[PDB]
């Protein structure tokens, strides 16, 4: 349910863009990858295959949308999704704007940096901009 | 459709062990990662939102399948799932065990190596349970 000590349980995950009772939408403020998304569920449950099937599609059907308004406000050159885990056991999935030139393309953003970059921190306007994406295709 | 310059159009990708028509489950033979499958779609797609739902909800039934099937067989303490495609954009799914003893542990796969980590290849009835068990659930 409630974990004390699992930040996804303590803590938003970043600034809340979209949530209703399953899950929330947040943008991760990452100097390195403006745009990068997590669909955090809620409660704490460790795996996609700990929940019941319907509530798998309704959180993937989140995931999806905001890929989409990651696509649209972003524009990036790949997509990237992720529900890892490993250090903290509770389903949120990386949704991640991805470039050719970014700091570790073609590697994963988990791998070998390979160039110095500087991508201009999110502004208020694609904050917003993300946050009606997603409102759009979820309500 | 078929880009003949591309890995998953023109190979397996791993030895088969479930497909349809919109695509195929493979065991990825890594010697750190016995049991990481891969399910990739059959035709060449870059990101899943260029999908049609009704595919994309296909796609990631086979996905939950596969991490349940490798959950019964390989009882790992937890379950990475991926999307990725930086070097080859064909969408396709990693469903990693991970353990605690594992090579990268609680790294990603893709990021520092912490320990050593020589684990036994599967054998034909680790690989045959996997196809069973993924085969119970779609067919
Ligand atoms: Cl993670
Ligand atoms: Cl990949
Ligand atoms: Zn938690
Ligand atoms: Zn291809």
């Amino acid at each position: 349910s409630f974990h004390k000590n699992c930040e996804l349980c303590t803590t938003a995950g970043g600034e809340i863009l979209w949530q209703d009772a399953l899950c929330r939408v947040v943008h991760v403020e990452n100097q390195d990858y403006p745009g990068f998304c997590r669909v955090i569920l809620n409660r704490h449950v460790k795996e996609m295959s700990d929940l019941r099937p319907a509530e798998r599609d309704h959180l993937m059907l989140v995931v999806f949308a905001v890929e989409e308004a990651v696509r649209e406000v972003m524009r990036p050159d790949k997509i990237n999704l992720a529900s890892l885990g490993n250090m903290t056991p509770h389903v949120h999935w990386h949704v991640i704007p991805r470039f050719k030139r970014d700091r570790h393309f073609p590697n994963s953003v988990w791998g070998e940096t390979k160039r110095e970059s500087l991508p201009q921190a999110l502004d208020q306007g694609s904050t917003t901009a993300l946050k009606k994406a997603i409102s759009v295709r979820l309500d």
